[PDB]
């Protein structure tokens, strides 16, 4: 069933709890082949790029279980959604063509919205009236951001609104689809960055203090 | 080496030519696993998926030996070239990674801009960078002439284009995967009218295809 | 179905036909990223390894279709089929992994033999079992003939053959990725003289490569 | 430098240590998209198996430090190793094809041995005389098998003999290149097996009581 009344929105409801990482939880980064540019700056690892692959995934699974035979338009939080939405659709895509089911509607209808009080830059929203949506986020902290640009998004009169999102912290909104949940720490790498810095590093890292008075600005 | 003068964008100076794909070349659909949404309207495929990410390798082999070293900032052009533009820095990151070469540079800075007019951040952080245009597709060249005028005003150091295929129907690009004939291409992030994206092949746009997606 | 008469093995009875690719046929070498061991040997490209990728994905399917919720047996001819093999394991259990369908039975059991005569375990296991053999390419036919013969003995249930590659040179395939013309093959696990496997493209063996690793 | 006197092998002298794995820390399956045939029997998961990637990437960039521009045979044991030994090589030779140094020189020669008192089915191991060769082993425990193949291996007469194994048992023989060490208790998925299953799972796992007893025989 892809129905879910607007008013749900941000709440979590029925959803499947995400993998818990415990605090003090992390790997070191010289067991990893790190890039040069970044080897000065990395040394905890949190999420292995592989662990969130596999992680993404099952939340795939769970999307196509969600949206199977039904019009799904799923939104892109750029820049720091890229990477995980990219890992999302290649699943969604995938598992549709693998699946037993045939279905007649794509697995998906993909849209860019790029978020930085929130700024909206995007297309005209009211594309997304009467659509099922999916919001694909990187990591939901204070829950601002997917709180304000909900509620613009609910003014458009979607027929449905889940979020997806990777990581969400221990500090609240909540996502439907959530990969993990991490303790309070600002993180970098695999897409999440510090003033622009790490994004294309492969794996899950802790900002270092050496990284932070490095890049800071 | 990364400096380029300013007025060779789009000219394609010292380029190394893509691969030409000969008129009425295609692959039959039917030696394909293709999904039942496409099923009934891919016929005839130009590119094979996989031909596409080889080709796409070599690009960024290209491109890494020309910025290696250097600050590298990569527009992609929303939505056509999310598919080129994510394969892209993938093999740009890894060819970094395992070259046994040490920089204290990222292998890129990545940024979006969405043509269909112009939607983007404010451009004029591109002062004075070294600036890749990462594009589906040349046809015409007015969407990347009138988006390089744009750009240019804010004082870029370089400007290159990276486009995956260009038609011989004139803008062309500097780092191209494909020459392909005068026919509109469906499949890999190409649409029609926001159809067919998620197929995993390019393929020709049919008459089936045209006839239910039209205007 | 997975049953099969044991009096149809090498027949091709019913099966797909193979992508045909038709005689001089290639692509250039220089249009791929070609690595330093390689690059004065290799010209001509027949199949990108990404082509033998997405054919590759198109058989998985096929054996899918075929063999789901039956005990599967699959034998690795070694070394040739290596490549093919292990991209056709990775693509049966994902497929079914996906596939939303439920079985208690595994995607496949593996196995392996080496050819050149004969080297492996017990032949015996395959009694009253399906069994794929999966082989790289198949030429005069007579390696499959032969193994063929000796597998019989043990009464397997079922015998079929999944081969990437048929020359136009006879045995053929039950799931067959390329029918190609009569040329010697090299790179995706084709090797000359043990050389070339590596590579990551199917291309043609040229003369300076013959010369060099000669006999 | 490629060079290894003999007698130094399976000492593990000059390695870089492996990635540490303690007791008692796994992943909980239902994180993981589990197939039907193994949900009732995987409930704990040691090694993700994006996490296995990721380390045998650090491998494989090992070895290439090792052996660039130098012939290197690669040995795979099987049947256990194949998963291992496949990522290793698609490794080895996409760093060859990216590296800045070029080499006449194929990133490695594969072969292949199996075994099951050691039996040993392979090719003439005479082609070994005079060449630098890898072993790569899925796991090692107690070190007998590499103990007695690496016994018989000698007597051709390498010019040097290292071992590359994904895994390594705290209960002995060691590893030049190895990937974890783990508490001693035995493991399935991602190639390891129990009596012939589980080697399609995607990920390592705990031998469940539940898996033992089903397939035991
Ligand atoms: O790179 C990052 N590492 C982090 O640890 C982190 N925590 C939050 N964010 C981003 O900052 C904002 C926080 O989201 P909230 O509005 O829910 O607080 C949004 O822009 C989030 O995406 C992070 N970005
Ligand atoms: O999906 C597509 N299939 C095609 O065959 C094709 N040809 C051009 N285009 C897009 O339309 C414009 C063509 O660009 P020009 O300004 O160079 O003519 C740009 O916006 C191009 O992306 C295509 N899009
Ligand atoms: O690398 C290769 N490139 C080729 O073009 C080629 N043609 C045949 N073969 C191998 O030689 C034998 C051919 O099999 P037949 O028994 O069917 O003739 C089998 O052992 C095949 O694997 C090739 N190997
Ligand atoms: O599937 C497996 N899970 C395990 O936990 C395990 N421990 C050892 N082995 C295999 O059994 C033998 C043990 O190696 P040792 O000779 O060093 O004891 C060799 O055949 C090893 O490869 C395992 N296989
Ligand atoms: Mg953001
Ligand atoms: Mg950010
Ligand atoms: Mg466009
Ligand atoms: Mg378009
Ligand atoms: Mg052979
Ligand atoms: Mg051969
Ligand atoms: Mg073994
Ligand atoms: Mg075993």
């Amino acid at each position: 069933m892809a129905s879910k009344p607007i008013e749900d929105y941000g709440k979590g409801k029925g959803r499947i709890e995400p993998m818990y990482i415990p605090d003090n939880t992390f790997y070191n980064a010289d067991d990893f082949l790190v890039p040069p540019h970044c080897k000065p700056y990395i040394d905890k690892i949190l999420l292995p790029g592989g662990l969130v692959k596999d992680r993404v995934e099952k939340l795939a699974y769970d999307i196509h279980r969600t949206y199977f035979g039904e019009e799904l338009h799923i939104i892109c939080i750029l820049k720091g959604s890229r990477g995980f939405f990219n890992l999302l659709i290649d699943y969604l895509a995938t598992i549709q063509k693998y699946s037993g089911r045939e279905s007649s509607v794509p697995p998906f209808f993909e849209h860019y919205v790029r978020l930085k009080q929130l700024t909206v830059l995007s297309d005209d929203l009211s594309i997304f009236r009467d659509k099922h949506v999916l919001i694909v986020e990187d990591i939901v902290a204070t829950g601002f951001t997917l709180t304000e640009f909900g509620e613009r998004l609910k003014a458009v009169g979607p027929k449905s609104m889940r979020i997806a999102t990777l990581v969400e912290k221990r500090t609240s909104l909540k996502g439907d689809f959530v990969g993990f949940s991490i303790e309070d720490v600002w993180i970098v790498g695999c897409c999440y960055d510090f003033n622009e810095m790490f994004r294309d590093f492969d794996h899950v890292a802790v900002l270092s203090d050496a990284a932070r008075k490095k890049f800071e600005k």
